[PDB]
């Protein structure tokens, strides 16, 4: 349906502020390689760096910077992940409990895109979750 | 860590798609009157108008343009609703199936805000729900 819900969070000052903005007007069907689908903005007035991974049951690279998401209504999959340009903004990778996290500077916008070759996308809703650690 | 989830929507050109974007960094405690908490965006290149109403256990005006939401942890409430500026962009107020709805132009984004006088907000999570119906 057209009804939408979202959590509104009020808290004491936090070290990081994370905003994940989806791209509007995405068209089902063939899409361009690395087409942008969302922007992850991590801001901080107090911390210099953070690590970030996409959380998914189908992560496809070691750093959690690429994964696949199945459509809620059809089960069809798309491959998503950070753009190559965004990935270049990372100057180090940290390992935490056997898992690799790429580090980035706060106050930056990282683009989430349709990875690899051009994808033929089925009209559907594809949830994505990004986890940021300061 | 700090996690954020959003729906990525791919649709057909005639489809109606709605997006509700929350404001990050909101501060518990006293807030300024009408502080923005979310933005509602409706997408379609063919739809001309839509009605929109908030939904909660305590809707406080006839058109569902103002309501109150209780925090998940504490039960403390906040008053939310369309901003004055957003309300002024309305086309008409119609009644469908015994409920009054205010209508808006597609392409117009609407701001959801802390309504009325300045509110002292308890640190908590407040789910908000906006219902959009193609007119």
């Amino acid at each position: 349906g057209s009804q939408k819900s979202v959590d509104i969070v009020f808290s004491s000052p936090q070290d990081l502020t994370v905003s994940l903005i989806p791209v509007s007007g995405l068209k089902a069907g063939k899409n361009a390689p690395s087409a942008k689908i969302a922007k992850l903005v991590v801001n901080s007035t107090t911390l210099k760096e953070f690590g970030v991974r996409g959380i998914s049951n189908n992560v496809v690279d070691s750093t959690g910077t690429a994964w696949r998401v199945a459509g809620k209504n059809t089960g069809k999959e798309i491959g998503v992940g950070l753009s190559s340009d965004s990935l270049r903004r990372s100057d180090s990778t940290e390992k935490w409990n056997g898992v690799n996290w790429m580090t980035f500077n706060s106050n930056d916008t990282l683009d989430i895109v349709l990875t690899g070759p051009a994808q033929n996308v089925t009209a559907d809703t594809y949830p994505i979750t990004l986890d940021v650690v300061g």
